[PDB]
């Protein structure tokens, strides 16, 4: 715990880490049951919920969603570009996962019954910690002590493992989720910064409205041994802030991979 405590003391906020080696069952755990804001990291689980529905509704993924300008919100780079033609459910899911597209996330949330619908999906796979309460952009508020729109590193990692490597999704859906995570573009300074180049990573980041509150979760595939699943979440110390959240996440991920046998 000391390397994590020292990293946390240098950071000035709180860090939470859970890593599980799916080969040996060994774990690394630091503040792993505390709540941290999800921020955009809910969008990965949102895409998984879409894929779960695709087990039961044929054609869902290729179903076009025609949306108007009223659906757009800041930081929606894909959905703004296709505003003229609309986007399918699969295209919105890829945009939400790989570009953190906010309008795409809200459109998919609506499709799934809102924040309550996504929370119910997470309950259905055995996650009792996750809660989504609000939409983009309101869910980013990251008010200290507020349980809205939070989970724990352990619950995130356990749910991620079930959805990417376990039995919570059928194989084709699982592979599509893995592919979306593998193609994420927003995590190049986080967990991916901690891994050897010849491994593979799928991840989803989150960055909240307060500097110092950020996160990343990932499946990491080493060469020649079983994958690692891990989550690293931060809460800001508690305009022109300089909290080095991304470097702390990468450093924590390094310690987790180094600490496993």
């Amino acid at each position: 715990a000391e390397p994590f405590a020292k990293l946390e003391q240098d950071f000035g906020g709180s860090i939470g880490v859970y890593a599980m080696d799916t080969g040996s069952g060994a774990t690394v755990s630091y503040r792993a049951e505390e709540r941290f804001p999800l921020c955009s990291s809910f969008k990965g689980f949102l895409a998984a919920a879409v894929l779960a529905r695709s087990q039961q509704q044929a054609g869902l993924l290729d179903t076009p969603i025609r949306y108007g300008k009223n659906a757009l919100v800041p930081w929606s780079p894909i959905s703004e570009k296709y505003l003229t033609t609309g986007m399918t459910v699969a295209e919105l899911s890829a945009a939400a996962v790989q570009y953190s597209d906010n309008a795409a996330a809200n459109l998919l949330l609506k499709e799934l019954g809102g924040p309550a619908g996504l929370t119910a999906f997470m309950r259905s796979i055995g996650d009792t910690t996750f809660r989504l309460d609000r939409w983009e952009l309101e869910l980013n508020s990251a008010i200290p002590g507020d349980a809205r729109d939070t989970s724990s590193p352990r619950a995130v990692t356990e749910s991620l493992q079930k959805l990417t490597l376990g039995s919570a999704l059928a194989a084709p859906q699982r592979q599509q989720f893995v592919d979306w995570l593998k193609g994420n573009t927003t995590g190049n300074h986080r967990i991916r910064a901690a891994v050897p180049a010849d491994w593979a990573v799928g991840d989803k980041t989150g960055t909240c409205g307060v500097y110092g509150t950020a996160n990343d979760y990932a499946v990491v595939w080493p060469t020649g041994r079983a994958p690692i699943v891990l989550a690293v979440y931060t809460r800001a110390p508690n305009n022109k802030d300089d909290k080095h959240s991304e470097a702390v996440i990468a450093a924590a991920a390094r310690l987790a991979l180094e600490g496993l046998g």
